[PDB]
C-alpha cells in the first residue's frame, strides 16, 4: 500500500541498532543488536554513566538532530513493550517518569491489550487491530513523531508540534519477562 511505497520517499530508513552500553543490566541485547530481551536477574555490568540503571531500558547507538526518519520494530505477540524517542539528555540514573516532560515520547502496550501513550496523564489508544509490527517516524523539523501499524499503514498515535532542542535517540523498554523479544527491522 501508501505506507510502503512512500515511506523512504518521505523519510529516511534509519539502520537503528541497538547500544549496549545503554542497557539497563537486567536486559540483553542480541549479538547482531537488533533484538532486545529481558533476563530473569541483573547481568554483571558497569555502571557506566550511559547506562540507564533503573528503567528497564536501551537506545539505538545513532541520535538525530535534523531531517526526517524512520524505523520499525516488531513487537509480535509481547504483552508488554515501549517504543518511541528520548532526548540525550534524560535522567538515566534513578527514576523519573518518562514524559515528554521529561524528555520521552513513547507510546506502547501494557497487559496484553491496553495500548497508551506515556504521557502525563497517560492516554488510552483504540486500535481497531493489534499491530505486529510498529513504524516509528521522525520530523525534527516539524516536531512530529508518529506511530504507524507497519502492515495495513493505519496510524495509531502522533506527538504533534514538539520542540525538540536536544538530539533524539530511539528508545525501547520492556518490563515482562515473555518468550518472545522486541526486534528491529532492518
Ligand atoms: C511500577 C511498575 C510498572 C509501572 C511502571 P510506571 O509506574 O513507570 O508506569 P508507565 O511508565 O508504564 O506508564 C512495576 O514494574
Amino acid at each position: 500500500g501508501a505506507y510502503n511505497e512512500w515511506k523512504k520517499a518521505l523519510f529516511k530508513p534509519a539502520d537503528v541498532i541497538l547500544d549496549p552500553k545503554t542497557a539497563d543490566p537486567i536486559l540483553l541485547v542480541s549479538e547482531d543488536q537488533r533484538s532486545v530481551e529481558r533476563a530473569k536477574e541483573p547481568q554483571d555490568l558497569p555502571d557506566n554513566p550511559e547506562r540507564f540503571n533503573w528503567h528497564y531500558c536501551v537506545l539505538g547507538c545513532e541520535s538525530f538532530i535534523s531531517g526526517r526518519h524512520y524505523w520499525e520494530v516488531e513487537v509480535g505477540d509481547r504483552k508488554e513493550w515501549h517504543i518511541g524517542v528520548c532526548s540525550k539528555n534524560v535522567q538515566r540514573k534513578g527514576w523519573v517518569k518518562m514524559t515528554p516532560e521529561n524528555g520521552f515520547w513513547t507510546m506502547g502496550l501494557t497487559d496484553g491489550n491496553k495500548y497508551r501513550t506515556l504521557t502525563e496523564p497517560r492516554t488510552n489508544l483504540k486500535l481497531p487491530k493489534p499491530p505486529k509490527k510498529v513504524g516509528v517516524f521522525l520530523d525534527y523539523e516539524t516536531g512530529d513523531i508518529s506511530f504507524y501499524n507497519a502492515v495495513d499503514g493505519s496510524h495509531i498515535h502522533t506527538f504533534l508540534d514538539v520542540s525538540f532542542s536536544e538530539a533524539l535517540y530511539p528508545v525501547f523498554r520492556i518490563l515482562t519477562l515473555e518468550p518472545t523479544a522486541l526486534t528491529i527491522c532492518p
